[PDB]
């Protein structure tokens, strides 16, 4: 795809999320760069409204799959880059086990030379005494795999997958993700055969940052199609 040519080097990234969870409003701003050749993303995020009212690990999947590494032999199955530069809409429901849910709608597109992810998030029916609003999750994210399928009627892709969040007592809380992506423009896109994305995430802190924040290193790589 011609969209793929936009990702052969290092691309600046901006992320802007406005959220409202049980009526608690917040904003997050992030900046960094993506290196799709290596499937690599480096970002720093700040809560620009003060204290983040949910744990940072619960927002990672919401806060740019066009930076996944698709191996050469799978290039015909990379929907996310093929929709560029006009971009795509990414929508999710995320259901937290024994707690509330997030609903998210985002647009991912180029604005000038920068790849921009702009998200609206709503969080509904959380327990003030639960792990999310009560901040009882560990500051990490386990590695996970997700199955991607084509949705030809909607000219995009779908994915359902579960994240296993670490709770500070040693237990695990499941976060069940329903995802759909649709192109914004009318040009041709690549609709893929079924395949997998594998993700690893490292979360850290900036020692000179006094605001509520997250430093993120993420790798995403595709697999599961044979010639």
């Amino acid at each position: 795809s011609k969209g793929e040519e936009l990702f052969t080097g290092v691309v600046p990234i901006l992320v802007e999320l406005d959220g409202d969870v049980n009526g608690h409003k917040f904003s997050v701003r992030g900046e960094g760069e993506g290196d799709a050749t290596n499937g690599k993303l480096t970002m720093k995020f700040i809560c620009t409204t003060g204290k983040l009212p949910v744990p940072w690990p619960t927002l990672v999947t919401t806060l740019v799959l066009c930076f996944a590494r698709y191996p050469d032999h799978m290039k015909q199955h990379d929907f996310f880059k093929s929709a560029m530069p006009e971009g795509y809409v990414q929508e999710r429901t995320i259901s937290f086990e024994d707690d509330g849910y997030y609903k998210t709608r985002a647009e991912v597109k180029f604005e000038g030379d920068t790849l921009v992810n702009r998200i609206e998030l709503k969080g509904i029916d959380f327990k003030e005494d639960g792990n999310i609003l009560g901040h009882k999750l560990e500051y990490n994210l386990n590695s996970h795999n997700a199955y991607i399928t084509a949705d030809k009627q909607k000219n995009g892709i779908r994915s359902n997958f579960k994240i296993r969040l670490n709770v500070e007592d040693g237990s695990v809380q499941l976060a069940d993700h329903y995802q759909q992506n649709t192109p914004i423009g009318d040009g041709p896109v690549l609709l893929p055969d079924n395949h997998y994305l594998s993700t690893q995430n490292k979360l850290s802190k900036d020692p000179n940052e006094k605001r509520d924040h997250m430093v993120l290193l993420e790798f995403v790589t595709a697999s599961g199609i044979t010639l």
